[PDB]
């Protein structure tokens, strides 16, 4: 049940460093990323999956100073993922979506493909031009895809925990993210929790629904 | 399996007015927006249910002018989801973050609560203080839970569409948020698709691994 998921995945505060995710569920995760769905399909997004200890470890670096409580998860995961999103939306990035699409078979007319390139210009020039939030906008589907990905591990049987304690600054430099068009915003270690992850055995809270839902 | 229903669940483009949620499935698709997890627990959001006809057209007051096209899936889906992001983050709401989890059995001395308040207040003042990006930060984490709660009702096997596509100055003066310290960012109707939902037989598109990821 996809609701004892829900209330049943924790974040991982300690990674038992033995257990690797197969190979198949290494692949699985890659899909979890790669399918999330985000405003216009922009998928305004890139991944660092680290799973070499060199890999990680450089991943690690970003946990310095205050952030070194999250260092031992990023180094005794699996498989860690930096969820990155793209720094300004270009025209080249939207013309490959909508010709993705195409190609994959979306469009019986052509008419389908230009409404679809016309509802994706009129959102991306919105964010690009008028309101000139476009870095926002597509870091807010970056998030969106890591809620996807956090449910997703925890569905296949697989622990994580979602981390905003490392410096964005350091990682970017150490994987010459800057350049590349992309800064990094969450980093996930994704593995087998330890017994000595105190988090696993204890409650989960939240506030009540009388507080957070209004029906009508 | 997971996999199956990323690979499956997709955007409903129209809905079967006349299927509604089951009680259960009404209280399961609550559960997933009140268990989603965000930085320090802050769960900085709100969520509007409507599933009454008066409610729904509430709602889609905000699917006007360019927007129109997503009225008739706010009005004829069973339940529809407001998401909304608190507007700036109070002392008041980091207490009752922390009195919930003492509540819940999260700590095991009043030291071990103190920290995670400093803690939290440390994070907090980062973005309310420092970066004055509160606000930005926040509906970070409504994102991350609405991707959560995407992935989650395609595992119920239910049909809902995510949609940016609505003024949110409209939903938000109809609803009040603005003197309840909110505003809304995503709208999310859920239920069963009709005959005519095309969206359902299409493949599904995205761009390849080999651009998206890089493995370290
Ligand atoms: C975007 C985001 C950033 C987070 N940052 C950290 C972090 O840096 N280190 C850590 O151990 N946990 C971190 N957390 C974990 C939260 O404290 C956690 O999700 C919350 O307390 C709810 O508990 P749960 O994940 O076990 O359901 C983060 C969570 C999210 C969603
Ligand atoms: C934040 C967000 C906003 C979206 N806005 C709309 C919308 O306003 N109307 C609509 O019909 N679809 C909307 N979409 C649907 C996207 O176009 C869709 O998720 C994407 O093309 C991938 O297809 P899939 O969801 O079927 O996997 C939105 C999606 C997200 C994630």
């Amino acid at each position: 049940d996809i609701i004892s998921v829900a209330l049943k995945r924790h974040s991982t505060k300690a990674f038992d460093a033995s257990k690797k995710l197969t190979a198949e569920e290494a692949e699985k995760i890659k899909t979890l990323l790669q399918y999330s769905p985000s405003s216009t399909n922009s998928q305004p997004w890139h991944f660092i999956v680290a799973s070499t200890e060199e890999g990680k470890a450089r991943v690690a670096k970003s946990a310095a100073g205050t952030y070194v409580f999250n260092e031992r998860k990023m180094l005794d995961a699996s498989h860690v993922v930096v969820f990155c999103a793209k720094t300004a939306m270009d025209d080249a990035w939207l013309e490959r979506v909508v010709d993705q699409e195409e190609a994959d078979g979306r469009f019986n007319t052509p008419e389908a493909k230009a409404a679809n390139h016309k509802g994706r210009t009129y959102f991306a020039d919105m964010h690009r031009v008028d309101l000139k939030d476009d870095d926002q906008w597509m870091a807010k589907q970056v998030y969106l895809n890591v809620g996807n990905f956090l449910l997703g591990v925890g569905a296949m049987g697989l622990d994580a925990v979602p981390i905003e304690g490392f410096d964005a600054a350091i990682l970017d430099e150490e994987f010459g993210l800057k350049e590349k068009g992309f800064t990094s915003l969450v980093v996930v270690p994704v593995g087998h929790h330890s017994v000595e992850d105190f988090n696993a055995t204890l409650p989960k809270s939240r506030l009540p629904l009388s507080t957070i839902v209004t029906e009508c």
